[PDB]
């Protein structure tokens, strides 16, 4: 079963050429393909060393900078693994890693669809509030654990949050004369630790996928754990309405959106930033008549107006979201404090105790 170097081949980009039935490490038998990315690909395997159980095996390209990145990812994942020996903090648990002819491979439990793919397959119809609450709780919990360990994820978004199981029932919406998929179990895991960064390491100027990037980062004021909290705020809005809070492609535009949605940037952050071009008279400067300006003006309104209903549940979700999307990161709610928010009184007990 041990593959000699003649049964191993890479495409031009350096991807391992894979086929169903191929073996790795005399242990993992490929039984399917789960997706591809810049880094490489993820395949489903049966782990024959463990009663044929299913795994997701992530295979990094055989390219210098990808392999080295992967080595940092493995360190993060090992620390998580060691600090959550009880399996209770909901970050993907690495079961094995190895170097396959220069491809770094990481083995995990096999999960379901990511929360973005589920949303897309539901035609961007949003998750119902109770699902939003359970998922938000799990996110606060998972990342409070990360933050306690001097780590920041830096790249949280819906595609990096995976359902344990994404089997659904199909329902019907009266109000919109269409079908709706509703996930049966809203248990989630936090994935993709490829950018996670220790407190002691070098902090690059820019982190996060744009739509999920906080103002401190755009303004280049430095960042830390508060970065993730902002991303979570953006994620919750997206789960609740089904569309991106900040559908943006440029910094000035992004800042205007923040202003229109959330109120004025604090002066103190404007005085502190070296990105003074975005400003004028201590005030954010932009062309309201440009394409981007007219887009922002048509489409970006006060945050509270996006509420779908007006009962307590919904009021509390918006209060938490507003606190998570506070401009000033030294004043933004922490996850420890987020877990005490009244929004979370509203959980079922199995949900809260993690009997889900
Ligand atoms: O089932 C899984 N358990 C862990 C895990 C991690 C990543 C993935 C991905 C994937 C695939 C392509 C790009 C990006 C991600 C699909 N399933 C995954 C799993």
């Amino acid at each position: 079963s041990k593959r000699s170097s003649r049964s191993v081949e890479d495409d031009k980009e350096g991807h391992l050429v894979c086929r169903i039935g191929d073996w790795l490490q005399e242990r993992y038998e490929i039984v399917g393909n789960l997706g591809e990315g810049t880094f490489g690909k993820v395949v489903e395997c049966l782990d024959h060393a463990r009663g044929k159980s299913q795994v997701a095996l992530k295979i990094i390209r055989n390219v210098g900078k990808y392999r080295e990145a992967a080595r940092l990812e493995i360190n993060v994942l090992k620390k998580i693994k060691e600090k959550d020996k009880e399996n209770k903090f909901l970050c993907v648990l690495m079961s094995d890693w190895f170097n396959f002819h220069g491809h770094m491979c990481i083995a995990f439990e096999l999960l379901g669809k990511n929360t973005f793919e589920f949303l897309k397959e539901n035609n961007f119809q949003p998750y119902p509030l109770p699902h939003v609450r359970h998922m938000a709780y799990q996110l606060c919990h998972a990342l409070r654990f990360l933050h306690e360990n001097q780590l920041t994820h830096t790249d949280l978004k819906p595609e990096n949050i995976l359902f344990v199981n994404s089997e659904f029932e199909t329902l019907y919406n009266e109000h919109k004369s269409c079908e709706e998929k509703s996930v049966k179990n809203t248990s989630i895991r936090v994935a993709d630790f490829g950018s996670a960064t220790f407190d002691h390491e070098h902090h690059t100027t820019i982190v996060a996928t744009r739509h999920y990037r906080p103002p401190e980062v755009i303004l280049e004021l430095g960042w830390a754990q508060p970065c993730d909290v902002w991303s979570i705020g953006c994620i919750l809005f997206e789960y609740y309405r089904g569309f991106t809070l900040f559908q943006t492609h440029e910094n000035r535009e992004h800042l205007v959106m923040m202003e229109k949605i959330l109120g004025p940037i604090p002066s103190h952050m404007i005085h502190r930033t070296r990105k003074q071009k975005y400003f004028y008279k201590g005030g954010l400067v932009w062309d309201e008549n440009s394409s981007d300006g007219r887009y922002v003006k048509e489409n970006c309104k006060p945050l509270k107006s996006y509420m779908l209903q007006d009962s307590l549940e919904h009021v509390q979700l918006f209060d938490l979201m507003r606190r998570m999307l506070e401009f000033d990161p030294a004043q933004r709610i922490t996850l420890a404090e987020a877990l005490l928010h009244p929004f979370f009184a509203g959980l079922t007990p199995e949900e809260r105790s993690f009997h889900t």
